[PDB]
């Protein structure tokens, strides 16, 4: 009894819309993201504290899946700005367990559990002050994603435009989390600010979640996912497609041109998380099939 | 002849209250401080502000204080004590914002900041009220004449408020604000920025309409209607038009949130409507009680 199969996938339109944020992000970004090359020690203490982060939720990630989910923060960091390598792993593994978090049925959600190991890992790496700032943080965006499953707010505001879809995601994809934890990486004062206003985030959501909402599409509405701004357009329809696609290439041009004001070192960091997403969102398994063994619901 | 909006003064009021009919329809109630609440307030005021050296009168501490007054949701207030913190620290800033920036003293008025929000709050919320208020009053400091202010307010709707989410002071009215109820769902959207970011564009466009000829006088910037050509009436209704939409398209939405955390972002955006056409400070440019402190 067939239901909408062609509006289930944008696998048709994989490779122009590759090239053309790849177009993009060379026309108006320029310069190259770059990876951290982490050591196996190294990173056996960014996973060992993922582990044990998650360990008493009672459910096993493995090395694989916890590789699918760091390679953000190795890619869409600035590691010539970096001075905080501690700050910086709290980073990979507060990403990393939450991302857990994100993909696990609403059932395993256990605050009483979970929010101690929260504040455990933002004070073996921070310094007492920026560990209150990460904590806040870290706890609402979990508190976020988690109230929000199945939420009339997140229908209405998944429905109704792009820019009410873009309000709820600055929370909702992460990055104001992310900035809130980040900026003691770098210990520069004016990207401290921009972060701890929500500013950093609210110039940067568009260009993550675009490019998340892209790649994960297909993933999401084969598990009934509705926070994805392709499914406000008729993906089924190639005209109608492209006319919101090249709206949302708009978009995130318009961004980056005003991040372009923001001063030297700042602008650095933000240019490098949106196009550093890019080149792990495009690299990484996570989004490549639709369900696999780093990607499909941890479910209970 | 971009001058002014005084001519579409009576209309575009006219618009704004059939708009909020409409879509809102509860009038905002006004909060009635009794008399020893009201002499703290104002007590607490000048206490802040006298670091900084200069003075502010009574009236003019009335008029900043009534969008508190004005724009909370009383029949939800739960702790009057976060009121009146509330009717302090954001009258404090209002004179940080009035401020030409040679006065901005953070050593002296931070100090008064802090004090003021463990006063009043509790030790969790004190530190939230203080941090969003310390945000506040830094970002309107760094940003006077920055090119990030440049870049935002200049581009296009789009950007200008986003800047105005903290800019206009709705995140940090948010996260001192959530005390006084004691939701704990209004307590997370103030934490997240989603109760700001939702009540952004109505407080920021009404503002905008009627401070814009003081603001376009003074150099100041920060005005949408500044992104849209006011001597060509065609396009200005067009201008104010799409802002209208965008009003009603934020409070349809915000009328999925709960009832009780509803109420409290309407009566924010519906009553800093009625207190801005109510305060001469929103009539003219230069008066009693906005003029520049200097
Ligand atoms: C805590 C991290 C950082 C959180 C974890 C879940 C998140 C919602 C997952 C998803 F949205 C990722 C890949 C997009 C990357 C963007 C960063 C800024 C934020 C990403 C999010
Ligand atoms: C925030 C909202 C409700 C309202 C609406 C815009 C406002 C009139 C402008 C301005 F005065 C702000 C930045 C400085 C003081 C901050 C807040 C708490 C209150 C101040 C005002
Ligand atoms: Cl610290
Ligand atoms: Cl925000
Ligand atoms: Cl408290
Ligand atoms: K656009
Ligand atoms: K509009
Ligand atoms: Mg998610
Ligand atoms: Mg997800
Ligand atoms: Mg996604
Ligand atoms: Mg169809
Ligand atoms: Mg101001
Ligand atoms: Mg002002
Ligand atoms: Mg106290
Ligand atoms: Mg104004
Ligand atoms: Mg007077």
């Amino acid at each position: 009894g067939a239901q909408d199969i062609g509006r289930s996938s944008v696998r048709p339109y994989l490779e122009e819309c590759t090239r053309r944020f790849q177009e993009m992000f060379d026309r108006h970004v320029v310069t190259r993201p770059t990876k951290v090359e982490l050591t196996d020690a190294e990173l056996r203490e960014v996973i060992d504290d993922c582990n044990a982060a998650v360990a008493p939720l009672g459910k096993t990630v493995s090395d694989e899946r916890w590789i699918s989910y760091v390679g953000v923060v190795l890619w869409s960091q600035s590691p010539r700005h970096i001075k905080d390598m501690e700050a910086f792993k709290a980073v990979c593994v507060l990403n990393c367990v939450t991302f857990v978090w994100d993909d696990m049925d609403p059932a395993l959600h256990d605050f009483g559990l979970f929010l101690p190991q929260l504040r455990k890992i933002c004070e073996k790496y921070y310094g007492p002050e920026d560990a209150e700032v990460a904590y806040e943080a870290a706890r609402a965006f979990v508190t976020s994603d988690h109230m929000f499953r199945d939420s009339p707010i997140k229908a209405a505001l998944c429905t109704t435009s792009p820019e009410q879809y873009f309000r709820f995601r600055v929370t909702d994809i992460g990055v104001d989390f992310w900035m809130k934890m980040s900026y003691p990486i770098y210990r520069h004062p004016e990207f401290t600010e921009h972060a701890k206003t929500s500013l950093a985030a609210r110039m940067t959501t568009r260009g993550l979640t675009i490019v998340n909402d892209f790649y994960s599409y297909d993933r999401e509405v084969s598990l009934g996912q509705i926070t994805n701004c392709f499914r406000l357009c008729d993906v089924s329809d190639e005209t109608a497609f492209k006319e919101f696609f090249q709206a949302r290439l708009d978009d995130m041009i318009e961004d980056i041109e005003c991040i372009k004001a923001f001063d030297q070192l700042t602008q650095d960091v933000f240019l490098d998380l949106i196009y550093g997403n890019f080149v792990w969102t495009t690299s990484n398994k996570r989004y490549k099939t639709a369900v696999n063994d780093v990607n499909s619901r941890i479910q209970a």
